[PDB]
């Protein structure tokens, strides 16, 4: 009965086995979850049946023998989302694609086709920066980072221009006269910019939501500004509450400065809640998640910060050793953080290794989102009440039990408190998110 | 005794540019997903080995109805995959206007989702003006074939990134993969530079099946060296046969088994119970284009001259030989296979509704009765359906 009760929007990041890099080891998922199509269908349906607004498929296009399991082998988003569309009915279908390594005409067509097949449920997560090295797969081994935002802005402008090629009513298909379309309702783009030259028109029409929804995750000054000028929904990962609140305020002001209505720029911080009936049960699940990293893996990553020091020689459950003499390869501030922690808390080597590891391996998991359904719901409500979120991007450490727990135990508590409507009516992704139908620039 | 393979081109409403007017299809067929599902399943239930989605990426006010508005192939094929089970899934994508790493990922993903049913139709030249949508208003002219060859080499190299047994995912030890079973490409050529590895594994058929449609000397050479199946464009049996022999000769010269390069002429059969009924159906389809329209299109070629003051010229494979009774049309198809013009056929039906219904219900059963078509697709992969072996990795 809070005076500020409102529906909290949710999306779910389906990162194969889980947001935790070692989630493939957890028994609640199949080991090949990341490239197991039926697993994605099960998880998308689980989310859809709970009233989660969209499924989000993040992406990468670069591999090394050190890449995390999900980055070593994953589905490609247009193909995956198009297959999922046809086995679902309401849930949004949001896919990552890079501005630097895609032709805008192809992006426009592939996302427009997903949008039409799905009945207006497509979203495009516009990625401005890619993993370092990605350019090596596209004949551009040294990208000019300084231009990555200018490139992305123009690329997006081209895609959206192409999406307005065909007025909603252009395709007349008059069998009496033989007139298939009204020529004055088809538009050329004639884009000639610094980075792209694209004449158009596009060869596919607009969807029941007008155009696909634009997601972005810029965090730099330029990133936030691009989001304010061009995103419908903005996400993050790893933020504390105070950080998220600053981010929320900056994105909304950036929207207002661009002459847009900030009410229609949704902010969705990433979180990875872990719930149990008691704090003890939540904590046990969190320990399970922690132990997905073996002791050796925890130590190998500590070794990284101390010039490849071999920490395997020390007893795991003995005190963290006096390694103060050891240097670091430019991570001296991190090694200082590690040593301060070890000294201020009487930590063992195991506790230090996992502190470092577990924190970094689950960046959207903080202790405020670990506990009982009521406590975890209360924290989500707090983030929304206090202006850090309009909704959340769920990045669950393990996609199996993580999502099951969340949908079975958290959502019903939120619903009971007036902060989640599981049966929001709406054909389209825009409808779910409370965004207005996207009219053509030529309407 | 000698199984004839079939693919079906699903060109929305039909191969006839005015197919949208025909009552056996919905007016919006070309962008009606449920209609593509219905047609794909109709073909699949009949034992047709693959659905083929052709493509374009340039539009003008004068473009044909299907070219004005169509689905994109990766998205369409991936949606069709999960509503079908056996049928092959073949999509056009251009070598000139796509990044090979993206092509590799998109087709490998389709391949994996579909259980090994993907095919890629590699198009070397696109429709004139396509380059204006990709910042290259006057593209490669001579070097389209060299770009296509290197692009394909990159994609196939990328598809062998992951040995079939590399992803051990051993929960007892925590070893996710064998690092010696993952390969970099490190391709540095004239047109492309791509390091690899790809971030997706190989499918149950190894790699997607490669289709090509080259007709020039360079086209034929490329197909003989690198195609698994080749689409042929003959309006006549003699043309088809000259083409077929050239492709098989190019395969031998490339050191390959010519029987593993399958040649599929495009045909559009029109059947009826009698020759008269078949001819009536032909006229009906032909009449979807008004003589006024046809003579107007003709006029644009010959200096805007008014030719109203010729019919066959104006309008102009369905041959005449593929217009007739089910038995006669089956006999002609059998003749093309037995006399060395075809290993199978790509069905480009004038209207995808009645055309496919007639073909599957009346012609295929005749071919089966004569020993030229096993309607049961027993294998799982597109390679299986086409009689091709599993594609082992270059590193196997």
């Amino acid at each position: 009965g809070s005076m500020t009760r409102k529906h909290i929007h949710f999306g779910v990041l389906i990162q194969g086995a889980g947001a935790n890099m070692n989630a493939w080891k957890h028994p609640s998922v199949p080991p090949d979850a990341s490239v197991n199509f039926d697993f994605y269908v099960d998880r998308a349906r689980r989310a859809e049946n709970a009233g989660i607004a969209f499924a989000f498929i993040a992406d990468s296009a670069y591999v090394t023998p050190k890449s995390a399991p999900h980055f070593l082998n994953r589905f490609e988003p247009i193909s995956l989302l198009s297959a999922l569309a046809v086995l679902t009915s309401k849930i949004g279908l949001v896919g990552t694609m890079s501005s630097s390594y895609s032709e805008p005409y192809n992006v426009a067509r592939q996302f427009a086709s997903l949008d039409l097949i799905s009945g207006g449920r497509a979203g495009w997560n516009v990625v401005t920066s890619s993993i370092e090295g990605t350019g090596k797969n596209y004949g551009r081994p040294h990208p000019d980072h300084a231009q990555r935002y200018a490139i992305a802005a123009e690329h997006l402008d081209v895609v959206q221009g192409l999406w307005d090629s065909w007025d909603d009513d252009a395709l007349v298909r008059d069998r009496a006269t033989g007139r298939f379309f009204d020529p004055d309702k088809l538009h050329r783009l004639d884009h000639r910019g610094r980075f792209f030259s694209v004449e158009g028109p596009l060869n596919i029409r607009r969807s029941p939501q007008g155009q696909p929804v634009i997601f972005q995750a810029g965090s730099s000054d330029d990133g936030i500004d691009l989001a304010g000028r061009s995103a419908d929904a903005v996400f993050s990962n790893g933020s504390t509450f105070d950080e998220a609140r600053v981010f929320y305020r900056r994105v909304k002001a950036a929207a207002a400065a661009a002459g847009r209505n900030p009410d229609h720029v949704k902010v969705f911080p990433g979180i990875g809640p872990i719930v149990g009936a008691t704090q003890q049960e939540a904590d046990d699940k969190y320990r399970q998640v922690r132990d997905l990293l073996s002791p050796r893996e925890a130590l190998a990553y500590l070794s990284h910060f101390f010039q490849q020091h071999d920490f395997s020689v020390y007893p795991l459950d003995g005190p963290f050793p006096d390694i103060g003499t050891l240097g670091s390869d430019g991570f001296q501030s991190t090694t200082d953080n590690i040593k301060r922690l070890a000294r201020e808390r009487k930590l063992t080597l195991r506790e230090v290794a996992y502190e470092v590891s577990t924190r970094r391996s689950n960046i959207g998991t903080s202790e405020a989102f670990i506990g009982t359904p009521e406590a975890v719901a209360s924290e989500m409500i707090r983030w929304v009440d206090e202006g850090a979120a309009d909704g959340f991007m769920l990045g669950l450490p393990v996609t199996g039990f993580g999502l099951d727990d969340f949908v079975d135990h958290v959502l019903p508590v939120l619903s009971a408190r007036g902060y989640f409507d599981p049966v929001r009516r709406g054909a389209t992704l825009r409808d779910h998110l409370g965004l207005p139908y996207k009219e053509s620039r030529y309407a």
